[PDB]
């Protein structure tokens, strides 16, 4: 149908066809006869995963013959969504997939459809992890993804009464195609136990033992036929596990427990032992891995010249001490050397400066779980604080700023401060975060080691971003410039010779109007929902936090009905505001953030006043399925955090390449964004990060903003006095007392301007031409925010290596 | 090679060895470079396993279209053993196979030996159920066995200085090929509630539900193309289930915990909660699927007559009261017609007499559990106990002995006499067996309706137990009589007219001989122990209990080594004595024993004086798999319970078979054996049923043995003094406490017959020629002992429908 979905050839569509139907019967056990849609999707999922095959075992053997630097991607979390479709693209089957099962008599897309995400991660970082290892693939290094194999991943979302419930995501019931287990390779992860000094040095004994079994997902390139590996770790028993006999047996679930289940907190610390588990027994598990790769090539100065390693925030850090452990006690390497080996090896990542979102793990659970661990750390920073001492001589307060340990109440180490000592360098992940990382919460750190700070703003795969969720899109530009953009984004400035072409500007606003008419349809079939397609869809999709501030959109969405109710008869240009997001289950105030959302949803989309000319739907679990089928159809992206908190965003760098346009605050990537597509293609509102420090300085003080603006005052009345809910008139409360006296995210401080930026945005949209053309002006200049640019700046400033766009035989 | 084993053809072989490689290839992820035997055996299983595929669907299809009877066999346990060389087997592909992996560079049977067992089961009962599944696909039988997929099966005994250690049978840990899960047939079973009594009948209601999920096996008939399902269910929670977070998830596997576990008491009943989970998880699940196909096909009147229920002892008896729960409260049928049909549906058989096997359900337990049931079953009991009134009026002591409900200090259901009352037929396992059910335990039911007692002598499946154990022999019977005795085993019959055949004779013997060599280098390789291959191999091989009594077995070793030290320049027949089996781990008596074994073995394996004259060694681990190797090594098959207490025995068949000579009691099916093979080719000994009740009456007193038989006294000296365990000299102290004051199976009364028939063993082993012969007059009448002839005799007596030969189309 379309061309940038490659060719469908007589004998590949043929081929496709009986190995199809070679599956349906051998693999699926299921004839025509009584087969289900579900069956369709595992006899095409399993057709597409047989030509991934033999490239995979070729690009392993590749490596193991060129020996070249490997990359190990540590994380907690890679939220990869469905594989289906992505591999397709990859593989330059899409086409052919289609024709084939259309032959066959079965819509394709009703089979995508089937596919459950693979949801293990909660938003931007672990769907950072899982572009990146696209672009790893795409660019030819030898990279793997090391994580959890959790049975159940982020939460499934329900909305009963307004308010979020969560249930289990029970994403394996069904099978999961795209994996293959390797209980061979299963591997000892150990706990608790004591340290033993003996005359050749310390011995951890006495340990309970659990076993890492890997499960292998392949990771295809684009159309490069490299196929790389994301390897995840299960955790399994041992079978003479508390080997009365019944018991025993059940008793096993205790140790299996640590790859249950992803934890959903992305706000707030909390110190829990099982997290804790999770976290060295990814490391445990991985280190094994990389050091018998290495040794099956005595010698561990070539270390850091074969292995690097990267930390994916805070969460792996015990990789570094995992390290030291065993080049100090297993391999019988001296201190020094070992620690210039782990130091060249590491780098770390930070993903936020929120202080409450720090890791800061209690000694004695450390001293419990993992005594060697324990002791390893307080020698690094007995060793780092000597080291301090020496550049910054009677400098005492910076010591105790700097010291991995934490006094108080509670003693804690500092996981950030850690990773900070054992990595060569260290990343924040947009320019202004990584500027604030050296001038404020790392700045002792950066005055010490300045070499080891670092830059990576962040990016998106623009195949799954583009190509996969908005081919229509993709088509339209390949008709212009080519092909070559997909796996080249800086290309797409060549479309800014399209700006005044009638014929591009007629096309990009039909491709949006489709995507706009396509999601308005989903949502009447899979929710009941109505919505006006040629309103402006007004779209923030991520998960509900303060600082995100969800709570200035609401107080614009309800700006917008009180003005409607005070001049009914007058013209305003119509919206769909349509907010979404999951809230962590212990976070309260983004539960009632959610209630608030739908209850002025309530209001607003009964009124008979306001006819279609305001809707506000709340996106029911929003997750990365979802994220492809709602950008696409976005007019307008919120990307509106209190300047300084987000770090980065990556949802911003998806509804740029889409075709929407952005009203934001000069915070995380929005600053590059705007600095690449020009400040007058862009809504840039609010108080720049210097404007939030002045507030400080002086104390913020809500009243005044109530005080002074009436149309403000008018929604916290109406919040207060239960406009928004009748039969509870104090539900919102709690809101209403954090807006007032203590916000930290100075919701009130940015709202004239949003407001006043909203109207101008209202404004441009009555204008479909200059729309579309500003619409242009953003697609053109995305290309900065390609992952393959990101990855491409670790591998050589990081990683020490290089991407090459050279093919591997078919 | 042989010719029992199929072709092997040119078209056959090529197309095998590409299949292999494909497997290897495509589903395992592997090159020949880095494959180990584990991936050839997967890609082998693989490969034969697409052979069964076509037939499956075939038949299956072909049941929903003719709508015969179905059989619905209910067990707690499938002993299945491996499953890779039966499949051959039954599909005449064992050569071809052969012959391909040969080509390939591989040697078969090493691949065999890589496949796990299925020990879904303890040992008779749950092999039985193994053996009728085989024949049941052999005789064309709509047939179906239902069970549940424990995750993990019997345990794994090792044996630690002597004592019996239990480990995790982990045998779904590289994964299963011959299962296909159906998570798409997920079915809900209820537990705990309340009973609500409304104007339309009694509702079950406040329910927590646990999921059902199918899991299906292949049954292969013997090469008549009829493939069979074993249906096996999992546990699942259902996604809202306890729906903070973390614990709410991390609680699933309580749910879960159903279907984690066989129990492996197979000696006394316990009542625990979660045995009674599972009893009625398989029941409820079973039970819908069998409602669904009926319905797939409102008049309940023909249920009967398309729908056979066989209950494997009374662990599924809940299928009884559930049935009537469905009829009554869902189907809204009166209570006498859904009795009519639940009574002309179900069919019981018992496995044991001895008391403390039955199973006797608190009413606590019921009432909490499963409050409705117990409700039907007060009321089953009523109506029931009203006809016994009626029938025996006055009667009132007969009244509490039939009751189903058993008073005392606490109320419990008698699932057996449940069993009765809700069957149409209950059948014994052996004549003799079937007898002491109608005069002893059962004789009040008997009186009443004597129209339902019948007896089905057990079997076993000649294909697993000499096709596939003994090809060997197979084949020279092949040589003189054809094949057709491997679907018809009546026909060994006609291997009498060559019991004078000098070459057949030396064939015989030449085939035990290789047998013997076989095995004792697999005791060196895998055990490193040695034996005398020209002994006589002396084998019990059985779960150990107390009625089995190893302990004479035990003793009678004793005696030959205590003869031998006092005359040791006298000649004995060499023997190797070997005792395998596993001890129910709370069963203290049957650890004893055990650890007395190994005791008894560490004395006389190292005493010069004995040299290789005689060898005593325990049998590690005995199951399926090992049984197959042993039992077509052994010459002398112990079956040695006290008369009475052994319901059948088919460890005893599978000896006959296999052309070994039997020393026993008459009791279980042995009484059988001798009458067909001639009392004069049995070596039978010890007292009978009727010498057993006239020692109870008089009352059994061990002392006046000790102090009569001499050579016993010496040995109970021995084992009160610490002969047998130097350093703990009272070690042994409860089994000479047990023999002496309270040995329910008078060990000390059958020992001075047992020793004088064990001399004549002697002599007979000392003529080759005529122990041959005998042999011979053994395998030539073991046809009765066929399951196929079982499966016939239930097929036609109690299910009402008729077996064939004959085949579907391939
Ligand atoms: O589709 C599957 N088919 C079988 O296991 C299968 C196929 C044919 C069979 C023929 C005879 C007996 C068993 C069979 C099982 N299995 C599923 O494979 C998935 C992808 O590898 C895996 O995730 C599922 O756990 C498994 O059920
Ligand atoms: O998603 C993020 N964090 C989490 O999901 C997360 C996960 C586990 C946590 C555990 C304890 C405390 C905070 C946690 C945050 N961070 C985001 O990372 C993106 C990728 O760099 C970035 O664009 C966003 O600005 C950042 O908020
Ligand atoms: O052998 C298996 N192979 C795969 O799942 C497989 C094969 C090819 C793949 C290619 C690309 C990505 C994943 C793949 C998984 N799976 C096993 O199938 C068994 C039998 O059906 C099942 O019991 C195991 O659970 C499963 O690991
Ligand atoms: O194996 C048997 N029983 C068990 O394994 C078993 C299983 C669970 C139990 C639970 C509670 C009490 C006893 C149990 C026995 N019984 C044997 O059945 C054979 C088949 O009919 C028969 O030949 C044997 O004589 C009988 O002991
Ligand atoms: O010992 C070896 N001999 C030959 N090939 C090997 C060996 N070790 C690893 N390989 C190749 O490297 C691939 C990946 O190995 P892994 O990354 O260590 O798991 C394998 O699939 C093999 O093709
Ligand atoms: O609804 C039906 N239409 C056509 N075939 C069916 C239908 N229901 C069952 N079958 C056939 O019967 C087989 C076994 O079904 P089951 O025993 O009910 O699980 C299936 O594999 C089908 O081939
Ligand atoms: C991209 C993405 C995110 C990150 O969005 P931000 O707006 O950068 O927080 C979160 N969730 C999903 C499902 C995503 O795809
Ligand atoms: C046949 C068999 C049994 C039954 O043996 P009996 O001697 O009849 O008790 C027990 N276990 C296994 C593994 C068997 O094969």
């Amino acid at each position: 149908q379309i061309s940038v979905r490659g060719l469908a050839g007589v004998e590949n569509v043929t081929e496709l066809k009986k190995n199809f139907n070679r599956h349906l019967h051998f693999t699926l056990v299921k004839d025509r006869n009584v087969a289900t849609p579900r069956d369709y999707y595992f006899a095409l999922a399993h057709t597409v995963r047989d030509h991934l095959v033999g490239r995979w075992i070729r690009t392993q053997q590749h490596y193991y013959e060129k020996d070249p630097k490997r990359i190990y991607y540590l994380s907690l979390e890679f939220y990869m969504g469905r594989t289906l479709q992505n591999t397709m693209v990859n593989l330059a089957l899409e086409n052919a997939c289609d024709e084939a099962t259309y032959q066959l008599g079965l819509d394709m897309e009703e089979l995508e459809e089937i596919e459950e995400d693979a949801g293990l991660g909660n938003g931007g970082l672990g769907r950072l992890a899982a572009c990146f290892l696209d672009s790893m693939a795409t660019l030819g290094l030898a990279a793997y993804g090391y994580g959890i194999r959790y049975e159940f991943g982020i939460f499934n979302q329900k909305i009963c009464g307004g308010w979020q419930m969560e249930e289990a995501d029970d994403w394996l019931r069904y099978g999961n195609p795209w994996e293959k287990a390797r209980p061979e390779f299963t591997l000892p992860v150990h706990f608790y136990g004591r340290v033993e000094h003996t005359s050749q040095g310390a011995k951890w004994v006495d340990t309970q033992v659990v076993l890492a079994m890997p499960y292998d997902t392949p990771v295809p390139g684009y159309r490069n036929n490299v196929v790389n590996t994301m390897r995840l770790w299960s955790a399994k028993a041992p079978n003479d596990f508390n080997l009365g006999y019944i018991q025993a047996v059940l008793d096993r679930n205790l140790a299996e427990n640590i790859s249950r289940v992803l934890y959903p907190n992305d706000n707030f610390f909390e110190g829990k032992e099982l997290r804790l588990k999770q976290e060295y027994f990814v490391v445990a598990a991985t280190l094994q891995d990389i050091i018998r790769r290495f040794k099956s090539s005595t010698n561990f100065d070539a270390f850091p010249d074969k292995v690097a390693i990267q930390l994916n925030d805070t969460h792996p850090s015990l990789a570094i001490p995992e390290l030291m452990r065993v080049l100090v006690d297993l391999e019988r390497l001296d201190w020094d050397k070992a620690w210039e080996v782990t130091v060249k090896t590491c780098a770390y990542t930070n993903h936020t400066v929120l202080p409450e979102a720090l890791e800061r793990w209690p000694v004695h659970l450390l001293e419990t779980l993992l005594p060697r661990h324990l002791q390893i750390i307080y020698e690094i920073n007995q060793r780092f604080l000597n080291r301090v001492a020496a550049a910054f001589p009677g400098d005492v307060d910076r010591l105790r700023r700097m010291s991995l340990v934490e006094e108080g109440a509670v003693k804690r180490i500092n996981m950030a401060h850690l990773c900070i000592a054992g990595s060569h360098a260290v990343n924040g992940v947009a320019r202004i975060h990584s500027e604030i990382l050296k001038k404020t919460i790392f700045k002792d750190f950066y005055e010490l080691e300045p070499h080891k700070f670092q830059n990576k703003t962040n990016g998106i795969t623009p195949r799954r971003w583009l190509v996969l969720c908005n081919p229509g899109l993709a088509e339209i530009i390949a008709e212009r410039i080519g092909e070559e953009y997909i796996s080249d984004l800086d290309q797409l400035r060549k479309l800014l010779s399209y700006v005044d072409d009638e014929a591009f500007i007629r096309d990009v606003a039909k491709v949006k109007q489709e995507n706009k008419l396509k999601f308005a349809a989903y949502l009447e079939r899979e929710y009941k929902v109505h919505i006006n397609p040629n309103s402006l869809f007004d779209v923030q999709v991520k998960r509900i936090h303060e600082y995100k501030r969800q709570l200035l959109n609401c107080l614009h969405v309800i700006t917008l009905y009180n003005r409607i109710k005070k001049e009914p008869n007058k013209f305003v240009v119509p919206r769909t505001v349509m907010i979404g997001g999951k809230a962590a289950p212990g976070y309260h105030m983004a539960k009632m953030i959610i209630k608030l959302i739908t209850a002025i949803g309530d209001v607003v989309n009964h009124d008979p006043v306001v006819g279609d000319r305001l809707r506000v739907i709340f996106l029911e679990n929003y997750r990365v399925s979802l994220a492809e089928k709602v950008i696409p159809a976005a007019d307008l992206s919120e990307q509106i955090s209190t300047a300084g908190t987000e770090a980065s965003g990556t949802g911003n760098m998806k509804f740029m390449l889409n075709g929407a346009l952005t009203i934001g605050t000069m915070d995380g990537a929005n600053v590059e964004m705007a600095e690449e597509a020009g400040e007058e293609n862009f809504f840039i509102f609010g108080m720049r990060v210097e404007d939030v420090d002045r507030l400080d300085q002086r104390g913020y003080n809500a009243q005044e903003y109530y005080d002074r603006i009436p149309e403000l005052r008018q929604i916290i009345e109406q919040l207060s006095s239960g406009f928004f809910s009748p039969k509870q008139p104090d539900l919102f409360k709690d809101i209403v007392n954090m807006l007032m006296h203590h916000d930290r995210f100075k919701v009130f401080a940015d709202y004239e301007e949003y407001v006043k930026c909203q109207e101008r945005v209202s404004a441009l949209y009555k204008n479909p031409r200059e729309w579309t053309r500003m619409v242009i002006r953003n697609i053109a200049t995305s290309g900065k925010f390609s992952s393959d640019r990101t990855i491409a700046q670790y591998a050589r400033e990081i990683w020490g290596v290089e991407p090459s766009r050279q093919r591997l035989p078919a």
